[PDB]
């Protein structure tokens, strides 16, 4: 039943990601006071009760490898019906650069590779001594190495993604973004020239017209249409939204802590959406005002492009 996306050195990749290890709050510290067993505890439900290929969004900045080191070594769910998704955290410095953030997450999650390794932001910490061209180079060493399967970047421009081009022996094979109907480009032309260039875009907040779901949503088309949607296929409208951002051939990226959303999500393709239906979901997301939740302070100045 499961669906995968084809990136462009043939490798696979499960085209919905139904686990993300945020701590609902910001973790600032890696102490045993910090340790979140209600994230390790989801994360080792999910492993043990998901269908199929479970991937996986994980993140240095989150500094929660310690929790998906324990789940992933107590779930007897077998390592090759995982898919991990990793991002070196360039935003906000914790190691000098990719290859030191690579081989730290891998003993803390006791494992010998990750499936994606992604630059985490274009905009580099001034305190990091390394620059994009170099971070890009460390990436192609560990997916020569076979440290990380697959490698892609995150929150990158048409011009980020130029840059690395400039200097790629390796094309990075994955663009994962801020997407959903109400930000449909996060930085100009960033869909369009992705698909173009055979870089997989991956959505990451795909369900922010949900999360800021106003009050008067019932009087709202888009809400209004995502509802008629749910009520056709008998299913969430989480799950349409994603099954929309699949349609429009991004990977979507969702996060909760309730398994049996992180199921739902994992069962989208249990439906298809209808060429019509796809097109009216875009349409009436494309008339609303764009809503970002991340790199705002960065992207801001694009939002008049998004939608």
């Amino acid at each position: 039943n499961q669906k995968f996306f084809t990136l462009s050195n043939g490798n696979k990749i499960p085209a919905v990601a139904v686990v993300g290890t945020g701590t609902k709050w910001y973790k600032a510290e890696e102490t045993d006071a910090t340790f979140s067993q209600e994230l390790t505890d989801i994360v080792k439900l999910s492993l043990d009760t998901v269908p199929g290929i479970v991937h996986i969004d994980a993140a240095e900045t989150y500094k929660t490898y310690p929790e998906l080191g324990a789940a992933l070594k107590e779930t007897k769910k077998p390592r090759e019906e995982i898919f991990i998704t990793d991002k070196f955290s360039s935003l906000h410095k914790i190691s000098e650069d990719p290859k030191s953030a690579l081989e730290t997450a891998l003993n803390k999650l006791g494992v010998d590779y990750v499936d994606l390794y992604l630059i985490h932001s274009p905009f580099f910490d001034k305190d990091l001594n390394i620059d994009l061209e170099t971070a890009w180079k460390q990436l192609e060493e560990l997916y020569k190495s076979g440290k990380a399967k697959n490698i892609g970047v995150s929150n990158f421009t048409v011009e980020d993604l130029k840059k690395v081009l400039a200097i790629a022996e390796i094309k990075p094979q994955v663009n994962q973004i801020e997407f959903s109907p109400f930000l449909q480009n996060q930085t100009p032309g960033i869909v369009e020239f992705s698909q173009k260039n055979d870089i997989l875009l991956e959505a990451y907040s795909p369900l922010g017209p949900l999360q800021k779901k106003p009050t008067d949503a019932d009087q709202q088309p888009f809400y209004q249409y995502l509802k008629e949607l749910s009520e056709k296929y008998n299913k969430t409208e989480a799950q349409v939204l994603l099954l929309w951002v699949y349609k429009r051939g991004i990977l979507p990226v969702t996060t909760s802590a309730k398994i049996e959303r992180i199921k739902q999500a994992q069962d989208i393709f249990s439906f298809d959406l209808t060429e019509e239906e796809v097109k009216k979901i875009t349409d009436l997301g494309l008339q609303h005002e764009p809503v970002r939740l991340y790199h705002v302070d960065f992207y801001t100045k694009y939002n008049s492009e998004a939608q």
